[PDB]
């Protein structure tokens, strides 16, 4: 089949977009990956002997007046700057005619689109392409969604859809995948957990960061990462901060710097000096698949992003959740529901957290020997399930024969 992938402008979303893409490619199927130039070009090389299965479509984003010029993603676009975010949506808007010119002449078996992809729903209408919506998260997500505005956009690509996608499956989710067969009537399939092939990913293993984890001893550094665009003011990053502190562990912190913000209002004053030898912040991308396979990585504070939360648990590691907005919250709910993690307490009506209840967290999670073996062993049992590599295939062979029907 020519499959045509067209992810959300997201890293969370082109990264197993790209996966996906080169699983169908290895089947031997034609893949066309649609996004924007800057994008593409931030993406991990293509395995070689899948470089002519795997054809990218650059569709250039409109120039919108206020969005400046690279602002192709959600890592670029940040949240705490609304005004911006909306540009970003609008100019993503704009490649509807370019992207409905490129179905046309494409030759294209299935249409996989994310929720926001309204106008490339319409095209597969238009050139008669049956069109799968990806939904690739936990199918409790899905539950919890099943019981112009983002919820427009959702519903209207949903409702243009033959196809609903989801990125779990029965072995890691017995209670929600099996009466789960349908959203809104589309009918659903779960294409596995498809957790990446660390090969894939193509990242640096001689980066500063891993270097640092090769002098700490074996299940000692907490990793703390929030994904690629969620916000935190900086107030909050204070807070995450005199967290990691009091609680007293080895941490690598991968933190994206809130607008606005001098590296010297960043963190709090003497935070650096004081950690210099037990902690190390990274305000960069960081090789996140390294650091998680390094022996000396115990726990993972996330924000519970399903990329994340996916790579924390194929390496085994029992998570500290800070869900901040979408399906982080449910995906949180979740793991500590299968007791491989623990959520940071949350002030209830504003949803803000303090350094004693991040501190709280690290300390049940990686430092109390009880509760924290229990942990351990929990995200060891989930990781027999998330990193059968062999299991997760067979799912993408599944999803093939799925699309085939
Ligand atoms: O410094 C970073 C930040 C993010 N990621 C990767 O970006 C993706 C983020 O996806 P997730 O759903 O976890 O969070 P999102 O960015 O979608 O909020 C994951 O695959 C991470 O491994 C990374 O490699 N290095």
């Amino acid at each position: 089949m020519h499959v045509v992938i067209c992810p959300w402008l997201a890293f969370g979303a082109l990264l197993p977009c790209l996966d996906l893409a080169q699983r169908l490619a290895s089947r031997g199927h034609r893949v066309s990956f649609v996004s924007t130039p800057r994008n593409i070009s931030r993406l991990p090389p293509v395995r070689p002997a899948l470089a002519p299965l795997v054809a990218f479509v650059a569709l250039p984003l409109p120039r919108v007046e206020g969005l400046p010029d690279g602002a192709e993603s959600t890592n670029d676009v940040p949240h705490d700057r609304p005004d911006m975010v909306e540009l970003h949506r609008r100019a993503f808007d704009g490649l509807a005619a370019p992207f409905s010119e490129f179905l046309g002449t494409a030759c294209a078996d299935w249409v996989i689109v994310d929720v926001f992809h309204h106008w490339a729903a319409a095209a597969a209408l238009e050139h008669k392409v049956p069109c799968a919506m990806m939904l690739l998260g936990s199918a409790h997500m899905i539950a919890s969604i099943a019981d112009m505005s983002l919820a427009e956009r959702f519903s209207l690509t949903l409702s243009r859809s033959s196809l609903v996608v989801g990125r779990s499956c029965v072995e890691f989710e017995p209670e929600t995948v099996p009466l789960l067969s349908t959203l809104r009537g589309k009918p659903i399939t779960f294409l596995g957990l498809m957790p990446p092939l660390h090969e894939g990913r193509r990242e640096d293993g001689e980066d500063a960061t891993v270097r640092w984890l090769d002098a700490q001893p074996a299940k000692s550094v907490v990793y703390v990462a929030l994904g690629s665009e969620v916000p935190l003011g900086v107030e909050k990053v204070h807070e995450l901060a005199l967290g990691l502190e009091l609680a007293g562990t080895r941490f690598l912190w991968a933190l994206r710097k809130p607008t606005g913000v001098s590296d010297a209002d960043l963190l709090p004053a003497g935070f650096e000096e004081r950690t210099r030898g037990r902690g190390v912040v990274a305000t960069r991308w960081v090789p996140q698949m390294s650091i998680l396979a390094h022996a000396a990585v115990g726990a993972f504070l996330t924000h519970c992003g399903w990329n994340s939360t996916i790579e924390g648990l194929m390496f085994g590691h029992p998570l500290i959740m800070l869900p901040i907005f979408g399906d982080q919250g449910p995906n949180a709910r979740l793991i500590e529901a299968k007791n491989a993690g623990l959520q940071v307490a949350r002030n209830d009506g504003d949803g803000s957290f303090d350094r004693e209840g991040v501190a709280a967290a690290i300390r049940a999670v990686a430092v109390e020997e009880e509760s924290s073996k229990v942990f351990q062993a929990k995200a060891k049992k989930l990781q027999e399930i998330v990193a059968d590599m062999a299991c997760h295939e067979r799912y993408i062979d599944g999803f093939i024969q799925q699309l085939r029907s």
